[PDB]
Protein backbone atom coordinates (compact mmCIF):
# COMPACT_ATOMS: atom_id res chain seq x y z
CA UNK A 1 0.00 0.00 0.00
CA UNK A 2 2.85 2.47 -1.26
CA UNK A 3 2.08 6.28 -1.46
CA UNK A 4 3.43 9.54 -3.33
CA UNK A 5 6.73 10.72 -2.54
CA UNK A 6 6.34 14.46 -1.85
CA UNK A 7 9.30 14.83 -4.28
CA UNK A 8 6.94 13.49 -7.04
CA UNK A 9 4.44 15.26 -9.29
CA UNK A 10 1.26 13.64 -9.95
CA UNK A 11 -1.82 14.43 -12.37
CA UNK A 12 -5.10 12.47 -12.85
CA UNK A 13 -7.07 13.47 -15.87
CA UNK A 14 -9.43 12.14 -18.38
CA UNK A 15 -7.11 13.48 -20.64
CA UNK A 16 -3.59 12.53 -19.41
CA UNK A 17 -2.87 10.71 -15.99
CA UNK A 18 0.82 10.26 -15.03
CA UNK A 19 3.19 10.67 -12.37
CA UNK A 20 6.71 11.68 -12.44
CA UNK A 21 10.41 10.77 -11.07
CA UNK A 22 13.35 12.77 -10.53
CA UNK A 23 14.00 16.37 -11.74
CA UNK A 24 16.23 17.58 -14.35
CA UNK A 25 15.73 21.08 -14.68
CA UNK A 26 14.32 23.35 -12.99
CA UNK A 27 12.30 26.32 -14.51
CA UNK A 28 11.70 29.98 -12.47
CA UNK A 29 11.09 32.22 -15.40
CA UNK A 30 7.98 34.18 -14.58
CA UNK A 31 4.92 33.17 -16.64
CA UNK A 32 4.32 37.10 -18.06
CA UNK A 33 3.64 37.74 -21.39
CA UNK A 34 3.65 33.84 -21.82
CA UNK A 35 1.17 34.43 -24.07
CA UNK A 36 3.94 35.23 -27.12
CA UNK A 37 6.81 32.70 -28.50
CA UNK A 38 9.41 35.87 -28.15
CA UNK A 39 8.63 36.24 -24.72
CA UNK A 40 11.96 35.40 -22.68
CA UNK A 41 9.26 32.72 -21.14
CA UNK A 42 8.84 30.57 -24.43
CA UNK A 43 12.64 31.47 -25.55
CA UNK A 44 14.23 29.75 -21.87
CA UNK A 45 10.96 27.19 -22.14
CA UNK A 46 12.19 26.18 -25.49
CA UNK A 47 15.94 26.67 -25.15
CA UNK A 48 14.96 24.22 -21.71
CA UNK A 49 13.57 21.61 -24.10
CA UNK A 50 16.02 21.48 -26.32
CA UNK A 51 19.01 21.30 -23.98
CA UNK A 52 17.01 18.37 -22.39
CA UNK A 53 16.33 16.31 -25.17
CA UNK A 54 20.33 17.13 -26.25
CA UNK A 55 20.90 15.59 -22.88
CA UNK A 56 19.63 12.47 -23.37
CA UNK A 57 15.71 12.66 -22.26
CA UNK A 58 13.59 11.31 -25.14
CA UNK A 59 9.85 12.91 -24.30
CA UNK A 60 10.48 15.76 -21.98
CA UNK A 61 7.60 17.18 -20.27
CA UNK A 62 7.26 20.69 -18.25
CA UNK A 63 5.39 20.05 -14.83
CA UNK A 64 4.44 22.28 -11.89
CA UNK A 65 2.04 25.37 -11.10
CA UNK A 66 2.35 29.06 -12.52
CA UNK A 67 0.81 31.81 -9.51
CA UNK A 68 -2.32 33.97 -9.77
CA UNK A 69 0.79 36.82 -10.87
CA UNK A 70 2.76 35.53 -13.66
CA UNK A 71 5.27 38.55 -13.06
CA UNK A 72 6.02 36.41 -10.19
CA UNK A 73 8.43 33.29 -10.30
CA UNK A 74 6.94 30.23 -11.48
CA UNK A 75 7.16 26.09 -9.91
CA UNK A 76 7.83 24.36 -12.94
CA UNK A 77 10.04 21.96 -13.57
CA UNK A 78 11.24 18.99 -16.00
CA UNK A 79 11.64 15.60 -14.19
CA UNK A 80 14.40 12.97 -14.86
CA UNK A 81 10.88 10.57 -16.25
CA UNK A 82 7.45 9.73 -16.22
CA UNK A 83 5.19 7.52 -15.55
CA UNK A 84 1.81 6.60 -16.91
CA UNK A 85 -1.30 5.22 -14.77
CA UNK A 86 -4.60 4.08 -15.60
CA UNK A 87 -7.22 6.54 -14.01
CA UNK A 88 -9.55 4.70 -13.40
CA UNK A 89 -7.47 2.30 -11.46
CA UNK A 90 -6.30 4.70 -9.38
CA UNK A 91 -9.53 5.94 -8.21
CA UNK A 92 -10.29 1.87 -7.38
CA UNK A 93 -6.89 1.71 -5.21
CA UNK A 94 -7.61 5.15 -2.87
CA UNK A 95 -10.84 4.27 -2.46
CA UNK A 96 -9.44 0.74 -0.78
CA UNK A 97 -6.53 2.94 0.65
CA UNK A 98 -7.07 2.08 4.52
CA UNK A 99 -4.10 3.54 6.66
CA UNK A 100 -4.47 7.20 7.66
CA UNK A 101 -2.94 9.74 9.46
CA UNK A 102 -4.04 10.36 13.21
CA UNK A 103 -3.52 14.20 12.94
CA UNK A 104 -4.46 16.44 15.57
CA UNK A 105 -4.90 20.72 14.85
CA UNK A 106 -3.02 23.04 17.03
CA UNK A 107 -4.30 26.59 15.45
CA UNK A 108 -6.97 26.76 13.04
CA UNK A 109 -6.63 30.63 11.62
CA UNK A 110 -9.36 32.24 9.25
CA UNK A 111 -8.05 34.99 7.32
CA UNK A 112 -9.96 36.66 7.17
CA UNK A 113 -12.68 36.19 9.22
CA UNK A 114 -16.60 35.98 8.86
CA UNK A 115 -17.06 40.31 9.48
CA UNK A 116 -14.23 41.49 7.74
CA UNK A 117 -14.75 39.20 4.81
CA UNK A 118 -18.54 40.11 4.81
CA UNK A 119 -17.09 44.28 4.32
CA UNK A 120 -14.82 43.26 1.79
CA UNK A 121 -17.91 41.31 0.05
CA UNK A 122 -19.89 44.67 0.25
CA UNK A 123 -17.27 47.01 -1.16
CA UNK A 124 -16.31 45.18 -4.10
CA UNK A 125 -20.13 44.49 -4.93
CA UNK A 126 -20.58 48.40 -5.25
CA UNK A 127 -17.12 48.76 -7.39
CA UNK A 128 -18.98 46.74 -9.57
CA UNK A 129 -22.32 48.73 -9.66
CA UNK A 130 -20.17 51.49 -10.68
CA UNK A 131 -18.60 51.95 -13.94
CA UNK A 132 -15.11 51.07 -12.73
CA UNK A 133 -15.50 47.22 -12.83
CA UNK A 134 -17.92 44.69 -13.60
CA UNK A 135 -16.61 41.68 -11.68
CA UNK A 136 -14.33 41.26 -9.57
CA UNK A 137 -13.25 37.93 -7.48
CA UNK A 138 -12.71 37.76 -3.87
CA UNK A 139 -10.86 34.91 -1.73
CA UNK A 140 -9.86 33.83 1.82
CA UNK A 141 -7.61 31.19 3.51
CA UNK A 142 -7.71 28.55 5.96
CA UNK A 143 -4.11 28.34 8.21
CA UNK A 144 -4.14 24.96 9.60
CA UNK A 145 -1.05 24.21 12.41
CA UNK A 146 -0.70 20.50 13.18
CA UNK A 147 1.74 19.37 15.78
CA UNK A 148 3.17 16.60 13.61
CA UNK A 149 4.56 17.06 9.99
CA UNK A 150 1.72 15.85 6.96
CA UNK A 151 2.07 12.62 5.30
CA UNK A 152 1.36 14.28 1.65
CA UNK A 153 0.89 10.88 0.20
CA UNK A 154 -1.64 9.66 2.67
CA UNK A 155 -3.54 12.83 2.05
CA UNK A 156 -3.38 12.42 -2.04
CA UNK A 157 -5.14 8.79 -1.34
CA UNK A 158 -8.04 10.65 0.72
CA UNK A 159 -8.43 13.40 -2.04
CA UNK A 160 -8.87 10.96 -5.09
CA UNK A 161 -11.56 8.76 -3.03
CA UNK A 162 -13.25 11.74 -1.66
CA UNK A 163 -12.87 13.39 -5.34
CA UNK A 164 -12.52 10.66 -8.16
CA UNK A 165 -13.89 12.41 -11.13
CA UNK A 166 -11.69 15.98 -10.85
CA UNK A 167 -8.47 17.06 -12.25
CA UNK A 168 -6.53 15.89 -9.06
CA UNK A 169 -3.08 17.42 -8.73
CA UNK A 170 0.33 17.04 -6.35
CA UNK A 171 2.95 19.04 -7.28
CA UNK A 172 6.66 19.45 -5.64
CA UNK A 173 7.69 23.07 -4.53
CA UNK A 174 11.36 24.82 -4.28
CA UNK A 175 10.95 25.19 -0.44
CA UNK A 176 9.92 21.70 0.72
CA UNK A 177 6.68 21.79 0.35
CA UNK A 178 3.78 20.54 -1.71
CA UNK A 179 0.41 22.12 -3.89
CA UNK A 180 -1.87 19.66 -3.44
CA UNK A 181 -5.88 19.76 -4.77
CA UNK A 182 -8.93 18.81 -6.69
CA UNK A 183 -9.99 21.27 -9.51
CA UNK A 184 -13.20 20.87 -11.37
CA UNK A 185 -11.93 23.63 -13.79
CA UNK A 186 -10.16 23.25 -17.45
CA UNK A 187 -8.26 26.47 -18.09
CA UNK A 188 -6.71 24.90 -21.46
CA UNK A 189 -6.21 21.07 -23.02
CA UNK A 190 -3.67 20.91 -26.25
CA UNK A 191 -4.46 17.58 -28.12
CA UNK A 192 -2.06 18.21 -31.08
CA UNK A 193 -3.92 21.49 -33.25
CA UNK A 194 -7.15 21.00 -31.01
CA UNK A 195 -7.73 22.60 -27.71
CA UNK A 196 -10.73 22.98 -25.26
CA UNK A 197 -11.15 25.40 -22.26
CA UNK A 198 -14.60 24.56 -19.71
CA UNK A 199 -14.93 27.96 -17.49
CA UNK A 200 -16.50 27.89 -14.53
CA UNK A 201 -18.81 30.46 -12.92
CA UNK A 202 -21.75 30.19 -10.20
CA UNK A 203 -22.57 27.97 -7.89
CA UNK A 204 -25.06 26.04 -5.95
CA UNK A 205 -24.54 23.59 -3.25
CA UNK A 206 -25.56 19.96 -3.48
CA UNK A 207 -27.84 18.48 -1.36
CA UNK A 208 -27.69 14.96 0.21
CA UNK A 209 -31.32 13.18 -1.54
CA UNK A 210 -31.95 13.27 -5.38
CA UNK A 211 -34.66 14.72 -5.32
CA UNK A 212 -33.82 18.31 -3.26
CA UNK A 213 -30.77 17.86 -4.90
CA UNK A 214 -31.92 17.66 -9.17
CA UNK A 215 -33.18 20.64 -8.96
CA UNK A 216 -30.75 22.91 -6.94
CA UNK A 217 -28.98 22.28 -10.37
CA UNK A 218 -32.29 23.10 -12.02
CA UNK A 219 -32.20 26.16 -10.02
CA UNK A 220 -29.05 27.01 -10.55
CA UNK A 221 -29.65 26.84 -14.12
CA UNK A 222 -32.04 29.61 -14.03
CA UNK A 223 -30.40 32.10 -11.35
CA UNK A 224 -29.74 35.36 -12.90
CA UNK A 225 -27.05 36.77 -10.15
CA UNK A 226 -24.97 33.33 -11.21
CA UNK A 227 -25.90 33.65 -15.09
CA UNK A 228 -24.64 37.46 -15.57
CA UNK A 229 -21.83 35.71 -12.81
CA UNK A 230 -21.08 32.96 -15.68
CA UNK A 231 -21.65 35.57 -18.91
CA UNK A 232 -19.13 38.21 -17.95
CA UNK A 233 -16.28 34.92 -17.56
CA UNK A 234 -17.31 33.53 -21.74
CA UNK A 235 -17.83 37.32 -23.12
CA UNK A 236 -14.23 37.65 -22.22
CA UNK A 237 -12.50 35.08 -23.29
CA UNK A 238 -14.20 34.98 -26.69
CA UNK A 239 -12.88 38.18 -27.73
CA UNK A 240 -9.34 37.34 -26.12
CA UNK A 241 -9.49 33.79 -28.97
CA UNK A 242 -11.09 35.64 -31.42
CA UNK A 243 -7.20 36.45 -32.79
CA UNK A 244 -5.54 33.40 -31.61
CA UNK A 245 -7.66 30.44 -32.92
CA UNK A 246 -8.65 28.50 -36.48
CA UNK A 247 -11.99 28.35 -35.67
CA UNK A 248 -13.55 28.38 -32.52
CA UNK A 249 -17.01 27.27 -31.46
CA UNK A 250 -18.86 28.29 -27.67
CA UNK A 251 -22.55 27.61 -26.46
CA UNK A 252 -23.96 30.88 -26.30
CA UNK A 253 -26.06 28.89 -22.33
CA UNK A 254 -23.64 26.86 -19.70
CA UNK A 255 -24.50 23.75 -18.52
CA UNK A 256 -24.57 21.99 -15.00
CA UNK A 257 -21.36 20.08 -13.90
CA UNK A 258 -20.64 18.49 -10.54
CA UNK A 259 -18.43 18.48 -7.58
CA UNK A 260 -19.25 16.64 -4.29
CA UNK A 261 -19.96 19.32 -2.92
CA UNK A 262 -21.17 21.94 -5.71
CA UNK A 263 -23.16 22.50 -9.20
CA UNK A 264 -21.38 24.85 -10.97
CA UNK A 265 -22.58 26.80 -14.24
CA UNK A 266 -20.16 25.40 -17.24
CA UNK A 267 -19.27 26.53 -20.85
CA UNK A 268 -16.96 24.40 -22.98
CA UNK A 269 -14.64 25.88 -25.76
CA UNK A 270 -13.60 23.55 -28.37
CA UNK A 271 -11.40 25.46 -30.74
CA UNK A 272 -7.81 24.93 -33.18
CA UNK A 273 -5.12 27.09 -32.91
CA UNK A 274 -2.36 28.09 -35.00
CA UNK A 275 1.40 26.04 -35.38
CA UNK A 276 2.20 29.88 -33.97
CA UNK A 277 0.72 28.37 -30.46
CA UNK A 278 1.24 25.99 -27.73
CA UNK A 279 -0.64 24.91 -25.10
CA UNK A 280 1.32 27.65 -23.03
CA UNK A 281 0.85 30.36 -25.19
CA UNK A 282 -2.78 29.74 -24.77
CA UNK A 283 -2.87 28.73 -21.28
CA UNK A 284 -0.94 32.32 -20.40
CA UNK A 285 -3.70 34.01 -23.04
CA UNK A 286 -6.58 32.76 -21.21
CA UNK A 287 -5.30 32.67 -17.31
CA UNK A 288 -6.43 34.11 -15.55
CA UNK A 289 -10.33 34.53 -16.66
CA UNK A 290 -13.19 36.49 -15.12
CA UNK A 291 -13.55 33.43 -12.68
CA UNK A 292 -10.56 33.84 -11.15
CA UNK A 293 -9.82 37.70 -11.51
CA UNK A 294 -12.56 39.25 -12.89
CA UNK A 295 -13.47 42.49 -15.57
CA UNK A 296 -11.96 43.98 -16.79
CA UNK A 297 -9.24 42.06 -16.18
CA UNK A 298 -6.40 44.48 -14.78
CA UNK A 299 -9.14 46.91 -12.97
CA UNK A 300 -10.48 43.92 -10.85
CA UNK A 301 -6.52 42.91 -10.51
CA UNK A 302 -6.39 46.67 -8.60
CA UNK A 303 -9.45 45.77 -6.32
CA UNK A 304 -8.35 42.33 -5.74
CA UNK A 305 -4.76 43.53 -4.83
CA UNK A 306 -6.55 46.48 -1.84
CA UNK A 307 -8.80 43.87 -0.70
CA UNK A 308 -7.19 41.18 0.11
CA UNK A 309 -5.38 41.46 3.30
CA UNK A 310 -2.95 38.50 1.91
CA UNK A 311 -0.67 37.41 -1.34
CA UNK A 312 -2.33 34.68 -3.35
CA UNK A 313 1.00 33.08 -4.72
CA UNK A 314 0.16 29.88 -6.71
CA UNK A 315 -3.66 30.28 -6.04
CA UNK A 316 -5.51 31.14 -8.30
CA UNK A 317 -2.81 30.10 -10.70
CA UNK A 318 -2.59 27.57 -12.86
CA UNK A 319 -0.94 23.74 -12.64
CA UNK A 320 -0.44 20.96 -15.29
CA UNK A 321 1.75 20.31 -17.98
CA UNK A 322 3.11 20.94 -21.47
CA UNK A 323 5.29 18.78 -23.88
CA UNK A 324 7.94 19.59 -26.41
CA UNK A 325 5.32 19.22 -29.46
CA UNK A 326 2.79 21.66 -28.12
CA UNK A 327 0.48 19.48 -26.34
CA UNK A 328 -0.62 19.62 -22.67
CA UNK A 329 -3.36 20.61 -20.00
CA UNK A 330 -3.73 23.35 -17.79
CA UNK A 331 -6.15 23.21 -14.76
CA UNK A 332 -7.04 26.42 -12.57
CA UNK A 333 -5.41 25.95 -8.87
CA UNK A 334 -8.42 25.82 -7.26
CA UNK A 335 -10.13 23.44 -4.55
CA UNK A 336 -6.41 23.05 -2.93
CA UNK A 337 -3.99 23.41 -0.17
CA UNK A 338 -0.28 24.31 0.04
CA UNK A 339 1.43 21.71 2.68
CA UNK A 340 4.64 22.03 4.33
CA UNK A 341 5.80 20.25 7.32
CA UNK A 342 3.12 20.42 10.04
CA UNK A 343 1.40 23.47 7.83
CA UNK A 344 -1.31 23.90 5.78
CA UNK A 345 -3.31 26.71 3.67
CA UNK A 346 -6.42 26.50 2.16
CA UNK A 347 -7.70 28.64 -0.67
CA UNK A 348 -11.25 29.61 -1.97
CA UNK A 349 -12.46 32.55 -3.88
CA UNK A 350 -16.10 33.75 -5.01
CA UNK A 351 -17.88 35.10 -7.56
CA UNK A 352 -18.83 39.08 -6.41
CA UNK A 353 -20.86 40.95 -8.91
CA UNK A 354 -23.75 43.97 -7.34
CA UNK A 355 -26.23 41.20 -6.96
CA UNK A 356 -23.51 39.42 -4.25
CA UNK A 357 -24.47 39.40 -0.48
CA UNK A 358 -21.62 39.09 1.86
CA UNK A 359 -23.44 36.01 3.84
CA UNK A 360 -24.02 34.24 0.32
CA UNK A 361 -20.46 34.78 -0.96
CA UNK A 362 -18.81 34.09 2.92
CA UNK A 363 -20.66 30.45 2.74
CA UNK A 364 -20.29 29.73 -0.73
CA UNK A 365 -16.06 30.25 -0.22
CA UNK A 366 -17.21 28.30 3.10
CA UNK A 367 -18.09 25.30 0.58
CA UNK A 368 -15.73 25.61 -1.85
CA UNK A 369 -12.81 25.09 1.33
CA UNK A 370 -14.69 22.02 2.56
CA UNK A 371 -13.20 20.11 -0.25
CA UNK A 372 -10.12 20.49 1.82
CA UNK A 373 -11.40 20.36 5.05
CA UNK A 374 -12.91 17.02 4.06
CA UNK A 375 -9.43 15.81 2.73
CA UNK A 376 -8.25 16.47 6.58
CA UNK A 377 -11.28 14.80 8.03
CA UNK A 378 -12.21 18.49 9.50
CA UNK A 379 -15.65 20.05 8.99
C1 LIG B 1 -12.51 30.89 -7.19
C2 LIG B 1 -13.11 29.47 -7.16
O1 LIG B 1 -13.90 28.96 -8.15
C3 LIG B 1 -14.43 29.60 -9.37
C4 LIG B 1 -14.87 28.44 -10.01
C5 LIG B 1 -16.19 28.04 -10.06
C6 LIG B 1 -17.16 28.88 -9.56
C7 LIG B 1 -16.84 30.10 -8.97
C8 LIG B 1 -17.89 30.89 -8.49
O2 LIG B 1 -19.06 30.47 -8.61
O3 LIG B 1 -17.69 32.00 -7.93
C9 LIG B 1 -15.51 30.56 -8.86
O4 LIG B 1 -15.39 31.78 -9.63
C10 LIG B 1 -12.80 28.53 -6.00
O5 LIG B 1 -13.28 27.38 -5.99
O6 LIG B 1 -12.07 28.91 -5.05
MG1 LIG C 1 -19.84 47.82 -13.51
MG1 LIG D 1 -19.78 32.10 -7.50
Amino acid sequence: MATLAPNRFFFMSPYRSFTTSGCFARFDEPAVNGDSPDSPFQQKLAALFADAKAQGIKNPVMVGAIPFDPRQPSSLYIPESWQSFSRQEKQASARRFTRSQSLNVVERQAIPEQTTFEQMVARAAALTATPQVDKVVLSRLIDITTDAAIDSGVLLERLIAQNPVSYNFHVPLADGGVLLGASPELLLRKDGERFSSIPLAGSARRQPDEVLDREAGNRLLASEKDRHEHELVTQAMKEVLRERSSELHVPSSPQLITTPTLWHLATPFEGKANSQENALTLACLLHPTPALSGFPHQAATQVIAELEPFDRELFGGIVGWCDSEGNGEWVVTIRCAKLRENQVRLFAGAGIVPASSPLGEWRETGVKLSTMLNVFGLH
